[PDB]
């Protein structure tokens, strides 16, 4: 049986229990923590490609007010995010089972661009989700997973303090 787990969560438990937040800018910004999945159960021998997105986990647009995050009351449906592949896509097995799929180089902006970065909405709430893609093999297959412990609010800067001084400690 195929088996998807969070590496580190214990520290995404910490972000997640504040309400955690990261940073999108026009260029695009890495996360902090950095998603890292533990992966067993594929066929070592089978070609996978490992893919990103970010669910809307509800279509609010949230405000930080007197120090607590509250939605709005206009909800709009949500476009869904695009999705971001990692960089050893496509790769056997065996690559992705040796250590934690570590989604490093992605990229949170809010404006569409080139090419790489993931455009998310300001102020909405998403959970990471990865697809895992079995490819070039005759039967196609995906395995979707989503990772509640990781789920933050897209803010074009920290505002929450308690978050702040949680990336620099952990960073
Ligand atoms: N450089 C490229 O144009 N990419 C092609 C698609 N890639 C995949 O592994 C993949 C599997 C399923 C969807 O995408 C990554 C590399």
């Amino acid at each position: 049986e195929l088996r998807v787990g969070l590496e580190e969560s214990e520290l995404w438990l910490r972000f997640k229990e504040l309400t955690n937040e990261m940073i999108v800018t026009k260029n695009g910004r890495r996360m902090f923590p950095v998603l890292k999945v533990n992966v067993s159960g594929l066929d070592p021998n089978a070609m996978y490609s490992f893919l990103l997105d970010f669910v809307a986990a509800d279509n609010h647009r949230w405000k930080y007010v007197n120090g607590e995050w509250v939605p709005g009351g206009k909800p709009e449906p949500q476009a869904p995010s695009c999705v971001y592949i990692h960089p050893d896509s496509p790769n056997f097995g065996a690559h992705w089972m040796k250590a934690p799929v570590s989604f490093s180089k992605v990229k949170l902006t809010n404006k569409l661009n080139g090419g790489g970065q993931i455009m998310l909405n300001s102020l909405h709430k998403y959970e990471p989700r990865i697809h895992i893609v079995r490819v070039g093999g005759p039967q196609r297959m995906i395995t979707s997973h989503c990772f509640p412990e990781t789920q933050f609010i897209a803010v074009t800067a920290y505002q929450n303090e308690e978050i702040t001084a949680l990336k620099i400690k952990y960073n």
